[PDB]
């Protein structure tokens, strides 16, 4: 037995009307395939002599070991886009712009305008703040090594008469100089002073002076001569007054020195001295000394003499005159 | 021949004892599978008619492009989750909260509380340091427009007596005024000074001065009318001084003007001028010079004269007066 | 019928030159696997009597709902690596290093080094620039309760001799004192001022005061008595004076203190009160006024006198006394 089976093209199966016997095969001799009759379907409605189900393969790939489409995107939506994000780099290059606390370089501007909470008052206010309780450094240091400048190293600026706050407060302990100003030697002179004060203000003096010192002046001024030459500073002088009119004025009536003892003073109120020996001097009670002689270019008018040394007046002489005529006048 | 195979339910092969020849065929009615034995396996052992293995297969699909959850979850531990991670949005939002160095402008409080490394020494120290030295602007401007105010525009405070530095130091070089201040004239009057100065300590000068001019005055002061009224400053003066005793104290002996030449000049001590024209003087040897009539409402201490303009004592009135009485007595 | 098939090994027909007929059935006795016949090829190029398509087979997985590592790829290639991207936590890390806009703490130092638009000039100049005129708060506070220091509280420094600009500029508009110092009392005592300035400048006053006071001195300085105790304070003074020569020089020549009227004042020039009674005056003619006895360790040269309280000269007692003896010589 060499057994051939019913056979024919796929496609002629597909409309053959041909009902195989249960079990016995039928070919299709364009595929090489085969099908089992079961006694009633149609051919093209019979399936394979053999298994075509995933499942009862060998050899399977993993399947479940490949990530799905869609649990892969799941994870990925939570990961940030390169785009929505600085790199650590841009990161770096934007930090470094801004100023540490630990400290830096200013280069431009630093502007302050204040919204307010209260803004204190006291040794925890001000829109800078600087305690050096703990440190031995400066709080402000300003300086300028430039050759000219449009712009003072510090400005104070107040702009509304009724601003009922000062300028400058200094409130100082200490056992150096509260405020110290030097000027020193000029190599190319100005011909302005270390402190320039000028106010306008009638109902105010320009400057406010008041001390208590055991032994010194409330004020001292000391002038030095410049120069080795004794004569040099012949114009100089420790004080200097003016006392002027308002341009387009009439003139004035101001007084040049006014001294008081509101209180009253035992001391001399004017004393004027010279290699330390008095020279000259106004006693508290308005009377006056003189070391040398001096000059009156006009008269001077005083009580009559009761002393030896007292200058005589014309008074006294004309009646000593007068007297000694009288008497003398003994032709009688 | 139309041929049919042993046959029968797959289930029921199963548990048949029956030995299909090698290559002989048998049928499973309700699967239409077909399996050929090897002349000894049971049914069940014998495999199908035609391969099951997946690398037999046509048209596999491409498993190896596929990814696997393995190599997906290895490059996505490589990538930044979201959630730990700022946005660009929220990187700039951070950022335009802080200072950039090239500037900006503060709406509240810098403090400053240096740490310390030594904090420096002339223009390297300070907690803020400014260096103008390649620039035209100033360093601290501050200024306030406002009506009125709690504080004022900058207050330097030390608070322990030991403390042995300045409140504000200024050593100038330059051709205009170190430190000037202006209170130009007001609309709204103050009762109040451009600089204004207390010290309640009784071991030193509230404010001293030192200057060494060719041909000025340390100090110079000059008081303007200011009014074009002749005689409205009546009352006022360049220089006021007062002498005053403690509170509650028994009074005071302090002097008001005490002039001295420590090395001793050969200047007027004190000097007064009207229209630049001599009016008085103390000479450098406390001799005076007056311009005018004068008054002493008392009597004058002085030598006896030689010169014929010399003030005459009561002395030498009267011994002429005694020698006239002496030789007139020829009565004899 | 138990019907056998052509059978041998796989490779055994793999090298037969047996051509089966069309449809008939030869078997692979190792594989368990038959083939049927073309009428022409030999078996090794038959294929399998079934299917062995992958896209014929049921239960196919899902192979579509995977992710190829192609589109994976592209997917983590927009998203950003760990490596190159801060943390949230680093990101705070950093950002709290620097000084937020509205307010921080500086620990170390803040140098400027303005590089200068134009830096302006008024009140928008000023590396640091402040301006408080909608808050109530102090602009600059700097302080230290420290016990010792090195450095001021603030430094304002000009190193060129051209510099053409001031330390320290002070423009006041208000009620109160523009600056105002306070060196309240010592417990520990500094032999040291509020206010210190020294100028080596011989070419300008050391300070320059100018006022225009209705009814008040330009400079008003008040000495008070640090006790209780009379004459304690007795070798005290409001002003004092000192003139000195160059160390090393020969000596000097300035005046202590100098008074003029450049436009010439109705005022009295120096004037002297105790318990605001007169007691000494020079009156703008240079005429003097003196209220009790004086005393000149020297002569007087004065004018002769005219009326009866003026003090005689020694020609006018001389010329009295020779008139007497004239007219009494009528020995005739």
């Amino acid at each position: 037995l060499r057994v051939q089976f019913k056979r024919m093209k796929a496609a002629e199966w597909a409309r053959s009307d041909v009902i195989l016997l249960e079990s016995e095969i039928g070919f299709e001799t364009d595929t090489g395939f085969a099908r089992a009759g079961d006694g009633h379907n149609r051919f093209s409605d019979l399936g394979y002599i053999s298994p075509l189900d995933y499942n009862l393969l060998t050899n399977k790939p993993n399947i479940d070991g490949l990530a799905t489409k869609v649990e892969t995107a799941q994870k990925l939506q939570q990961k940030a886009d390169k785009e929505t994000v600085y790199t650590k780099a841009e990161s770096k290059q934007e930090l470094d712009k801004k100023l540490n606390l630990k400290g830096g370089v200013m280069t431009g501007q630093l502007k302050f305008k204040p919204a307010a909470t209260v803004a204190y008052s006291s040794s925890t206010g001000g829109a800078v703040n600087i305690d050096l309780s703990s440190t031995r450094g400066a709080g402000v240091v300003v300086y300028s090594d430039n050759d000219t400048s449009d712009g003072p190293l510090m400005s104070l600026r107040t702009g509304k008469e009724t601003f009922n706050q000062s300028a400058l407060f200094v409130d100082y302990k200490g056992t150096t100089n509260a405020v110290n100003i030097a000027m020193r030697q000029p190599t190319t002179p100005n011909f302005s002073s270390a402190l320039n004060i000028t106010s306008g203000n009638e109902n105010g003096s320009a400057m406010q002076l008041r001390g208590s010192e055991k032994a010194l002046g409330t004020l001292k001024i000391t002038h030095e001569n410049p120069s080795i030459g004794a004569d040099y500073d012949k114009n100089a002088a420790a004080l200097s007054i003016d006392i002027v009119k308002k341009t387009n004025g009439a003139g004035t009536a101001a007084q040049g020195i006014y001294i008081n003892s509101t209180s009253g003073t035992t001391g001399k109120l004017l004393r004027i001295r010279n290699l330390s020996d008095d020279k000259f001097y106004v006693k508290s009670d308005g009377g006056f000394y003189a070391k040398e002689t001096s000059q009156i270019d006009g008269n001077l008018k005083l009580k009559d003499p009761t002393a030896n040394d007292h200058a005589a007046t014309k008074a006294y002489v004309d009646k000593a005159i007068s007297e000694l005529k009288k008497l003398i006048l003994k032709k009688h």
